[PDB]
């Protein structure tokens, strides 16, 4: 019978994707698992009915409940403002769950051998987590444009001279970093390389930035050190810096299998996940957005082919966290049988027309190459299915 | 009967690339064309003995000469310190010439319709230029860190404020960008687009930092307007910009064909270099790999060796074709294209060396009749080319 899945955050999209979300809720999640299910409506409507009210609230259950899977949501400009007559033009909900959870998120390429890589060598997939403040200006003529610092125990103030511009303009910048943002960057870094059980590679260039990319490799030693150090042994993982260049060599001539971070290949494929430092909270949802093209097509009635990988491993990658927290061995499982089912469906020759246009290019690609939208997804639940029964044994 | 070439500053290299460089100059180059060659020896003893002035001396050769063409050479570090018992770790022979020289470095994949390319759709080749100081600190915080631009003019004053730490200091830092630089990359671009008779983009992020990419979106569009527009409409061109996702998107659905500019922060036997300063006289042609130590340490031990030259030959056609045509040189100008179709040809008919045998078959599936060996290919190159060179007679 079911399974005892626990507390979760969802949250509903737009468009294309709110539309495969509901197939991947009730054909892969629900028949097999019970959740107590924090669900929140983050559909731009809603979120324009409850003044993005809702958005907040739902960063507020995720840091409450550690655990959060998402679905596409439009992030509107003016040409949705008049789509929608909304009320105003709110911020990406994105946004607004990031600033109230925080980390890091960290990509991650899913890869199916019959799926031409951007590199053939990398059997085993890479997990990219960038850094994530610049105040630019332009300089019209002649003049002095110097960097100053004030500390605010009186102390002495200190000026830099970035630029004397004695003849034409130009333009300039300032850019900062708290240590507070590095420290959580390094340990969303740590964590999410035990969690996966690969090495972690810092690349930076503290060459030319000496004083600025120094004070990161610093920053992740001293904590790599001080704590990390012993489980990354006990797994035989282990940190190590690379400049940037050695990195991109390095990692061309790799096989995957480690984590990468930097300060700084079809999308349905490709999974964001965010990961606070406390290692305890997590966010996931698909890379790519709502698939707008798609969904157009679909309202007029046309046959749509919209991948739905991206959007399944937010669940999977939730879920696997959800059990990790919980000792729950049989989610823990469940979470890999469904990640499994989905790369092996396409490794035997079922696809969506992107992944299908992957392999035959755009053009030669027939109707006969890929299943469309609905037809996947329940080519999936039959395997699920079966997969299922087969581990009962 | 020898066409005569002119006035050529030449630089020879390292390990494998100085090989196939003496291939070139004895089986291709030399028993057909005579030049009044000001050859210098960047190999790595020689740099060494002559405490790298002889790297320098090429430099300022090439800033008189006009053209350069450049073997691939050893950059030193702490092993090659010790290996060839360096008395120093001098800069990368490239830094040197190009502090010197200056201009904008302009990378192209040289195109067979045999060899797979990134995208199935691309027949025309695509040119790409990127656009390469800055004071760095480190914050003890916390405190004000704001940057004030005060006009020579003596006038206004106006103060930025880049972040206010409150939780603890960290790091922070001043860009800047001459509008000279910035000129100077459009110049050199634009006479490329011309040279190569293609359209120009300039991609950039604007969005982001609205005031820094806006003045380079500005900048070209007056230098083009005031200098280049009649030239660009008269050669049936154009320049126009374009934001990099939506550059990256029309590329992807495109022939190629096209300069394009980067002011953003497959096989390498096909990828040449070329340093265009942007007096639009001075250019310097050179492969894009390095010197393929790899395959020397075989050749070294006597094992079969099959490296690529056709980026090293087109250093040579590049420059010659750049020779020629600031010489109205009419015959060297058609042996420079010669020289590239006899190239080009080989390859499309079968012949080539083994990393583009891997391109079409992959690596587990080549044969040894699949490709030539380094000698071989050369010696095929050669005999084509003397054919071509009669027949054009
Ligand atoms: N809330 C979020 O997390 C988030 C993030 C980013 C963007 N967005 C929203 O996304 C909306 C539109 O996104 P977009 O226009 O950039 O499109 P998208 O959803 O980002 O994807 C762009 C295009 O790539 C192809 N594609 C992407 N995913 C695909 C899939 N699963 N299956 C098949 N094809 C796929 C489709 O084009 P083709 O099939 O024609 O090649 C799609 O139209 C915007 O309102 C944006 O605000 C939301
Ligand atoms: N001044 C320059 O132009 C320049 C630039 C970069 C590096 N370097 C010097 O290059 C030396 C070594 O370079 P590296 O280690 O980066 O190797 P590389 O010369 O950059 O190329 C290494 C790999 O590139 C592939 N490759 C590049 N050119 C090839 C060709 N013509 N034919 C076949 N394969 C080619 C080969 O792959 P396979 O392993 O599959 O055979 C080779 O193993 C270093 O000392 C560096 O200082 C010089």
């Amino acid at each position: 019978k079911k399974i005892s899945g626990g507390s979760v955050v969802e949250m509903q999209g737009d468009e294309m994707t709110r539309i495969i979300w509901e197939l991947i809720k009730e054909k892969l999640i629900f028949p097999y698992v019970e959740l107590d299910l924090h669900s929140y409506d983050l559909g731009i409507e809603n979120r324009d009915a409850t003044n993005d009210q809702v958005t907040k609230d739902a960063a507020e259950a995720i840091k409450k409940h550690n655990v959060g899977v998402k679905c596409a949501t439009i992030t509107p400009d003016e040409k949705r403002v008049e789509e929608f007559k909304l009320k105003q033009m709110w911020k990406s909900p994105n946004g607004t769950i990031r600033n109230i959870l925080g980390g890091t998120v960290f990509r991650e390429a899913i890869i199916c051998k019959n799926i031409p890589r951007l590199v053939s060598g990398w059997v085993k997939p890479i997990i990219i987590g960038h850094h994530a403040r610049a105040t630019d200006f332009v300089v019209p003529g002649p003049g002095k444009v110097e960097i100053t610092y004030t500390p605010s125990d009186g102390t002495q103030k200190v000026t830099y001279l970035v630029h004397n511009f004695e003849e034409g303009g130009g333009v300039a910048m300032g850019m900062y970093n708290q240590d507070k943002s590095i420290e959580d960057f390094a340990h969303s870094s740590f964590q999410m390389a035990l969690s996966k059980g690969w090495p972690l590679y810092l690349s930076t260039k503290n060459t030319i930035l000496k004083k600025y990319d120094g004070r990161f490799k610093d920053i992740f030693q001293e904590i790599y050190d001080k704590q990390y150090k012993s489980q990354f042994e006990a797994q035989k993982i282990w940190y190590e810096h690379r400049l940037i260049d050695d990195m991109v060599a390095q990692a061309m001539k790799s096989e995957g299998g480690f984590i990468w971070a930097c300060k700084n290949g079809s999308l349905g494929m490709m999974t964001s996940v965010l990961v606070c430092p406390d290692g305890k909270t997590v966010e996931a949802e698909a890379a790519h957005g709502t698939v707008t093209r798609h969904y157009r097509m679909y309202q007029k009635g046309q046959e749509t082919s919209t991948n739905p990988i991206a959007s399944i491993f937010a669940w999977t990658r939730g879920l696997a966290h959800r059990a990790k927290l919980d000792n729950n061995k049989e989610l823990a499982f469940f979470a890999n049988a469904l990640e499994e089912v989905s790369i092996e469906t396409i490794e035997a020759g079922f696809m969506t027309k992107d992944l299908a246009a992957c392999i035959k290019g755009l053009p030669n690609v027939q109707r006969s190459d890929y299943l469309n939208t609905f037809e996947f997804m329940d080519k999936l639940g039959e395997n699920l299915k079966i997969k299922l029964a087969q581990a009962k044994l």
